[PDB]
C-alpha cells in the first residue's frame, strides 16, 4: 500500500474526459506509455483506498497492486507515461514478470490485435531489476509469444508468394 | 575445466553414416548441431573439443572431449548434425551449453530473413528454463528479446508488403 493524491488522480482523470469521482474500493488499468523501462507499454492494476474499516475518509489515501494482468476488456481504464501516473500513485512500478504484459501477460499473441500489434519483449534495464522466478515467468512467457510469431511469419511467407503467383498469372 | 568420455570409434560411425571420411585428429574444434534432445525435437547447438593424446602426444587409451565456451557459426567447419541420444553414443553425457549459446548462429540474437538457421531458430522451452541459472536466463531472454524486435520488425514489413499485393491483384480484378 502506497500513498495516493486523488486531486492529482481527479486532473488526471478530467485531463481525458472522465468525468466519473475515483471511489473507495475501484480497481483501475493502467497503460504507462512509457517509463525507466522505455518508450513502450507496459500495464498495473490498482486499487484505490479512500476510506478506513470505520467508513470514514482518509485523511491520507492509498492504493495498493493488485496481482492480475490488465485485460483488453477492463473497464476503468488510464493511459499516460509512468511520470504523469505517478503524480496521483506515488512510487507507482511495474509489476511482477509477465503481469506487467497485460493483455499479453499470458503470451497470446493474436494478429490484427491493437495489442499485439503494441506489445513489446522486456528491456535489460528491466531484465537486470529481475529475481529468478520473474525471469524464468516472463522468459516461458515471451517464448510462447514467439512460437506464435514465428507461425505468422511462415503463414504471411506462403501468402506472399500465393499472391506473387497470382499477379503474375493476372498480368 | 570439464572433461568428458569420448568414444572415437562411435564418432567414426557417426562420421561414416554421414559420408565424412575423415579421421578425427586431437584439438579438433567440431560444431554439433542437435536436431532433438531432452528439451524437444528443436534445434540446439554445442561446441566440442577432442582430447586424443596426453601432454606428450602420446595416444590415451580413453580419450576424452571438452566444451568451448563459443558458439557454433554458420561458418564453422567440421559440422555435425543428429538428435542427441545419437551424438550421446560418442560423446558421453553431452549436454546443452551455457544459456543462450544454445543458439548457435542466433546466439547474439542476429535474426535474418530467409536465413536458415533464422528460420529454424526456437524459443527455449519450459522443460529448458526449469534448469537454469539467473544469469542464464537473463542473458537468454536479452538475446530472445533481440530477436522479437527484428521479428516484429519484419512482421510489420510483411503487412505492408501483403497490403500492397492485394491491391495490385485487386486492380487486375
Amino acid at each position: 500500500e502506497y500513498e495516493l493524491d486523488v486531486e492529482a488522480l481527479v486532473v488526471i482523470l478530467r485531463d481525458r474526459n472522465i468525468p466519473r469521482n475515483p471511489l473507495h474500493g475501484e480497481v483501475i488499468g493502467l497503460r504507462l506509455t512509457e517509463g525507466w523501462w522505455g518508450q513502450i507499454e507496459r500495464f498495473q492494476m490498482v486499487r484505490l483506498i479512500l476510506q478506513n474499516d470505520d467508513n470514514e475518509p482518509l485523511q491520507r489515501p492509498r492504493y495498493e497492486v493488485i496481482q492480475r494482468a490488465v485485460n483488453p476488456h477492463t473497464m476503468f481504464m488510464i493511459s499516460g507515461p509512468l511520470a504523469e501516473l505517478q503524480l496521483a500513485f506515488q512510487d507507482l512500478d511495474l509489476p511482477e514478470g509477465p503481469l506487467r504484459f497485460g493483455p499479453l501477460a499470458n503470451g497470446h499473441y493474436v494478429q490484427g490485435d491493437p495489442y499485439s500489434s503494441s506489445y513489446r519483449p522486456v528491456t535489460m534495464a528491466e531484465t537486470a531489476q529481475m529475481t529468478r522466478d520473474e525471469l524464468e515467468d516472463v522468459l516461458n512467457t515471451q517464448s510462447e509469444i514467439e512460437i506464435q510469431m514465428i507461425n505468422l511469419l511462415e503463414l504471411y511467407e506462403v501468402e506472399t508468394r500465393a499472391l506473387r503467383r497470382q499477379l503474375a498469372e493476372r498480368s
